[PDB]
């Protein structure tokens, strides 16, 4: 119940929300059915529209009018936005000639630069090019102020999940919205777009923007908009809010545009009927910055354009319907559309089994547009698995197409959509930084929107929150204000062992024809393995150790590691492959080597027979023995303490990606450094796992089984360089490949690798900043390069889309 009884007189879009059963007046109160009697009235005038004419300057005061023209309209506050322009011989601020702002120009009483963030929902990437014609105001803010050419939303290119990601810099398996729909089986309670259990805060994880500032002592604009609010009324609203005294005026305030979204998914988003909506956020965003030239704020305010999602093209035709792939259609519930969630209808079916809704999902028809994942199996660089409102089974589901379970369902309204895998080009969306704060004329790399939040913190001057950005990986975004952080302090010193126990010592099981039998070259072999070659091959520095462990550094002619004696295996292989090397084969008598390592002890090492009893497990290498610098070398490549479990399908990917692959990139980026290892996620939180969360093991041993495995790929950014004898910034791909017993995934794996290996590491693809999440390893201690370059170097994501 809401008494409405109760008055909005000298409320209007009051920032603190009065609790029930009193009438609200907050920007939000339509959305509660709460508004008192008379908000219409006071609250949202429309009179006379939004826009001064010449015969309106110097009017009496009207109080009815939605805005004002009268002399004492900027003392209170509430001119029209173009009042200064029609009234008093003013330019508007998109004529203006741009100007850098070196300082901070605030009137008296601004303790800090305020923050406008604009948000546009569905603006596609590309349409700051394509549009830019239409939008001269935007176009402004992009080239006098900081802009990327994209940002990368997160998963799925949702608007709730994004617009939260944007206020928390979290994921959204962990701030909670997962989507725009979902059910939480704790809660035993829906989430929609549309209705009230939405605004209930056990949702919302995290600590959003406005939280952040309010703790702090920054008080805050009310970010959401109810939809009704027509978007010159939000304008004028956050200008009003801008002239209340210092002491009630917000430092951090929020405009929301549904557009171009709205018409997006109606027209497509290069529907001819787009160029209107266009036209209109750019009205939208010339009526704010003549606002803020009004009053003197134009070089005081730090503004952000920024997106949610882009869009696609999506039409009722290109739907796949379970009802074509399953037997047992009703007994699941999905969630539909550019990506799949499904679950079991009813959790009393003790008939419902995963297993068979996935083989019954998996490569089915030969042209299928979705596939299926356990949620554990979904590319790492999603983040899309640690929530239990994240079904267990996912469709990834192809752009352009949907996905549903039956016919009538889709029963053509529509030629727009998004949702898709975060990296597809139409998906990207758009950053535009302008202010004293931003730099001038700037272009920065593409990046993703979990790395705003601390931005904005340090924009506001605030301490962030816990979250995933990386902050200081946007520093040459600022002019001032930047983080300067600090690498963080190894935890765990390795030893460096020699030679300490006798070859007899050891009942492995393995066996090796390497008695095959000198001054000359027994003190340079002596040399390698005291590390003289550990220069050419670990580039950047040893990665440090950032937790509690026991673990050996293990120097060779060609490759260096750090070898776990917790879990019997390297954490990390680091070893570098010039343009100029050759690729060989393994002998014939090597391939079943493996050799005890003199340096580490039989109770630290793996042996050869618990993968001679392990039927399902295999094993392969971590530096290549295709990659030995020599005949001699070679040896060292078949080393116990190089070897790892490997299910035989996946060793068919490991073995292409290091005969072949390797190779092609040391030819294509001059030379390569790189660093592989395993990783155990097995309770899918993107979080290194300790020894007690291993779920699986070579049978009969203590030799953990990997979820998966990665590796780091660096070269020289300018290729005419050598990846050893780089001096500038550094170059960087990397992946984290599922370590699974079938290539079910890859639904071409009956082909010859070259046809499908490539394309399922592309779909892997990973930040150096996922797998140092992944494993407490801290990458690139030491370079040339500056703290800040390196941080945003580890939050690059090699995305294989086109330009
Ligand atoms: C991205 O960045 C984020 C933010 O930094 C990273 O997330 C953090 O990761 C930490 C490790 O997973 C985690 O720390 C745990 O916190 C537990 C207390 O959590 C509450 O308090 C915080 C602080 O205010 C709050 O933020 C939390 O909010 C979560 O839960 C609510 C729902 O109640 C949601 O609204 C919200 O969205 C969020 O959910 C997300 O995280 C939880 C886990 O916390 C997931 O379950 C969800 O799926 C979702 O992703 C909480 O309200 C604390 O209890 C934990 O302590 C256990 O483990 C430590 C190890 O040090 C040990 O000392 C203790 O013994 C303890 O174990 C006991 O509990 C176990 C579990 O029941 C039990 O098995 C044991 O036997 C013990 O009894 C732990 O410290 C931190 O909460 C989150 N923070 C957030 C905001 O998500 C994230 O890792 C980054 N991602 C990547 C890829 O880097
Ligand atoms: C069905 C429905 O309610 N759709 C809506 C969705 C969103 C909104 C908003 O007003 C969002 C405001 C906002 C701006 C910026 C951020 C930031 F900073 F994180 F980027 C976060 C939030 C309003 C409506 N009406
Ligand atoms: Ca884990
Ligand atoms: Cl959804
Ligand atoms: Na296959
Ligand atoms: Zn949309």
């Amino acid at each position: 119940w809401t008494a409405t009884s109760g008055s909005c007189k000298g409320r209007c879009f009051e920032l603190q929300e009065v609790g029930p059963p009193d009438c609200r007046c907050d920007n939000l109160c339509k959305s509660y059915s709460s508004c008192c009697h008379d908000f219409d009235e006071l609250c949202l005038k429309t009179a006379r529209g939004w826009e001064c004419t010449k015969d309106r300057c110097g009017e009496v005061r009207n109080e009815e009018n939605a805005c004002h023209c009268s002399e004492d309209c900027l003392s209170r506050g509430d001119c029209c936005t173009n009042y200064q322009v029609v009234c008093k011989g003013e330019s508007h601020w998109v004529d203006d000639d741009c100007e850098e702002i070196k300082v901070p120009e605030c009137p008296a009483g601004f303790v800090r630069p305020p923050l406008i963030i604009f948000s546009v929902d569905g603006f596609r990437a590309s349409y700051m090019k394509k549009g830019s014609k239409v939008m001269p105001n935007i176009e402004k803010l992009r080239s006098c102020g900081t802009h990327a050419p994209y940002m990368r939303p997160v998963y799925p290119t949702k608007t709730f999940p994004n617009l939260y990601t944007l206020a928390t810099g979290l994921y959204p398996e962990s701030h909670g919205i997962v989507g725009n729909s979902m059910y939480d089986p704790v809660f035993d309670a829906s989430f929609h777009l549309r209705g009230r259990e939405k605004f209930n805060h056990r949702w919302w994880g995290g600590q959003p923007l406005w939280i952040t500032a309010t703790k702090q002592g920054v008080r805050a604009g009310t970010f959401f908009w109810s939809v009704s609010i027509p978007h010159e009324r939000r304008i004028l609203t956050i200008l009003q809010w801008l002239s209340l005294p210092d002491n009630e005026r917000p430092s951090v305030y929020a405009f929301y545009s549904e557009q171009p979204d709205f018409s997006g998914h109606k027209y497509g988003p290069f529907g001819p009927e787009m160029t209107n909506p266009l036209r209109e956020i750019d009205k939208t965003v010339g009526q704010l910055m003549d606002g803020l030239k009004q009053l003197r704020l134009h070089r005081c305010v730090n503004v952000i354009f920024v997106g949610d999602h882009g869009m696609e093209d999506v039409t009722c035709d290109r739907t796949e319907f379970l009802s074509n792939y399953l037997t047992n259609v009703d007994d699941i519930t999905l969630v539909p559309g550019t990506l799949g969630r499904i679950r079991a209808k009813s959790i009393n079916n003790s008939k419902y089994d995963p297993k068979t809704i996935i083989a019954a999902l998996t490569c089915k028809k030969p042209d299928q547009h979705f596939k299926p994942y356990m949620k554990q199996h979904l590319p790492k660089r999603l983040h899309y698995a640690n929530n239990r409102r994240i079904e267990d089974i996912h469709l990834l589901v192809d752009r352009r197409w949907h996905v549903a379970r039956k016919p009538l369902d889709v029963y053509c309204f529509f030629q727009g959509d998004h949702g898709f895998d975060n990296k597809v080009n139409s998906m990207q969306t758009v950053f535009v930084g302008y202010g004293p704060t931003f730099k001038y004329r700037t272009k920065v790399p593409p990046f993703e929107n979990i790395e705003l939040y601390n931005v904005m913190c340090d924009l506001l001057g605030l301490k962030p929150a816990p979250n995933n950005g990386t902050h200081g990986s946007l520093n040459h975004l600022l002019r001032t204000n930047t983080f300067r952080p600090t690498m963080p302090d190894e935890v765990s010193r390795p030893n460096y062992p020699g030679i300490m126990y006798l070859q007899s010592e050891f009942d492995l099981g393995c066996t090796c024809d390497d008695k095959v039998e000198n001054k000359l070259e027994e003190l340079n072999k002596r040399l390698h393995t005291k590390g003289s070659t550990k220069e050419r091959h670990l580039l950047y520095g040893r990665p440090a150790v950032l937790y509690r462990t026991s673990y050996d550094i293990l120097y060779h002619t060609d490759f260096e590691s750090g070898y776990s004696e917790i879990f019997l295996m390297p954490l990390w292989t680091s070893y570098t492959i010039s343009k100029q090397a050759e690729v060989s084969s393994i002998p014939e008598h090597l391939t079943n080597c493996v050799r005890p390592d003199v340096r580490v002890s039989p109770g630290f090492s793996q042996n050869c027979l618990a993968y001679k009893n392990d039927k399902q497990m295999s094993y392969g290498f971590l530096f290549p023995p295709y990659l030995s610098s020599s005949p001699e070398a070679k040896y060292d490549a078949f080393l116990v303490t190089n070897m790892v479990p490997m299910y035989p399908a996946f060793k068919r990917v490991w073995a292409y990606f290091q005969r072949v692959l390797v190779k092609k990139y040391a030819s294509e980026r001059n030379g390569v450094n790189v660093i592989s290892g395993p990783i155990f996620d097995y309770n899918y939180d993107g979080l290194r796992d300790t020894e007690d969360e291993i779920k699986q093991y070579v049978e009969g041993s203590s030799i953990p089984v990997p979820t998966h495995y990665y590796s780091i790929i660096t070269s020289c950014l300018d290729f005419t360089q050598p990846a050893d004898k780089c001096d500038g910034p550094l170059s960087v791909s990397s992946f984290i490949l599922p370590h699974r017993p079938d290539n079910d995934e890859s639904c071409n794996s009956s082909e010859d690798e070259s046809k499908w290996v490539e394309e399922l590491m592309k779909m892997h693809t990973a930040r150096v900043r996922d797998i140092e999440h992944l494993t407490g390893l801290d990458f690139y201690r030491k370079t040339s390069r500056s703290y800040s370059e390196i941080l945003t170097l580890k939050t690059y994501l090699h995305t294989y889309e086109s330009e």
